[PDB]
């Protein structure tokens, strides 16, 4: 992998609650310099990011109902479609972990399906963050299968706000579960080019990374 | 302060991403047993909580754009108006910390003001979480002033998702800044009855508490 083709795996990310406009501008400057796949931000920053990335192939993407995944489905849908209308090309949602843990699979499915249908209506794609740190291994598998059934385009490991992030063994399990039918995005705790390559070898087709500069240089 | 009157200060809270329906039912059972002021949950659980608390003196309340405070204002408004319509009597929003730190006071104001307009149109009240952990003491003061100017009813210390929560000196500083014109809600890390009384003594008129059973028994 070239640095230039490694960059294409990368959603360059800053989701910190204290990120300033200058921080987000820097995020965009870095993404443009290395030509990453995306810049990933909280929904408030989508108009600014879209402006900063105008005329480049770097995509603004937004997280929604993030990081807790416990927002009413209708409210997640509105956050997502509003973000798309403002420039988001992809939406990274969070699984309703509480309903998954509770075994209420029909409610988990309806939540992801609502987002998938709305995002696809706009012609965009949806990733589902499972938050692996909070899940049993059987739950990771079930969450992947529900994500696929509901029409999600990617499953994603982590928000960065739980007790751990991407683990190679979890990435493998996800990739085995969804086969080549969904993308797999590894996120949380990826700090080096070595770790990035290891996630790709485990099965990741995209990565969420804040340490992009260190990684590509 | 008896246990009954201490309970009236308390918004009994479970906002964990992995909270199940059974966990939220227990949260409601506990609030009804101790007759707390409120039950505070993420917006997904508002219909359920409202049904559980029907016929009692305990108010459902919801967090919005939580815990990062970086959700687009229009989307926060949708989440808040939906939550109130579904049974929430108060809304606890999060400050746009990034805009405050970047000195964009006009944008901080517009964000809170929009929520205040929506919440007040429905006859309810709005709290603004400052996330004191991420602020300088000058920033805590300015955030209180902007919250008051935007029409907020309460300033609130913390989300519980940052590096620290309620501190007595911060609560005192907040109360000095808003005087008796807004309420002050201490939240995050309140573990014991002693600590709860200390927060009240420091100027808190409401507290966000998740370890409520231990505090009241």
């Amino acid at each position: 992998l070239t640095t230039e083709q490694l960059a294409k795996y990368i959603d360059h990310t800053n989701l910190k609650a204290d990120a300033t406009e200058a921080d987000i501008k820097q995020l965009c400057d870095e993404a443009k310099k290395f030509n990453t796949a995306s810049v990933c931000v909280n929904s408030y920053w989508i108009p600014f990011v879209t402006e900063q990335l105008k005329g480049t192939d770097v995509n603004p993407i937004a997280v929604v109902g993030f990081p807790l995944g416990a927002m009413a489905t209708e409210s997640e849908i509105f956050e997502a479609t509003t973000a798309i209308d403002q420039g988001a090309e992809e939406i990274d949602m969070v699984l309703n972990v509480g309903e998954l843990k509770g075994g209420n699979d029909e409610k988990v499915l309806a939540d992801i399906q609502g987002l998938a249908d709305a995002v696809h209506a706009k012609g965009k794609i949806l990733k589902v963050i499972l938050e692996n740190a909070l899940l049993t291994k059987d739950e990771i598998v079930r969450a992947c299968q529900l994500s696929e059934k509901a029409g999600a385009d990617f499953v994603k490991t982590s928000t960065g706000y739980s007790t751990s992030g991407a683990k190679v063994e979890d990435v493998k399990l996800m990739r085995e579960t969804v086969g080549d039918r969904l993308g797999v995005k590894a996120s949380g705790g990826i700090h080096s080019r070595e770790e990035a390559l290891a996630m790709i070898d485990a099965g990741a087709s995209r990565m969420g990374v804040s340490a992009t500069v260190a990684i590509l240089t």
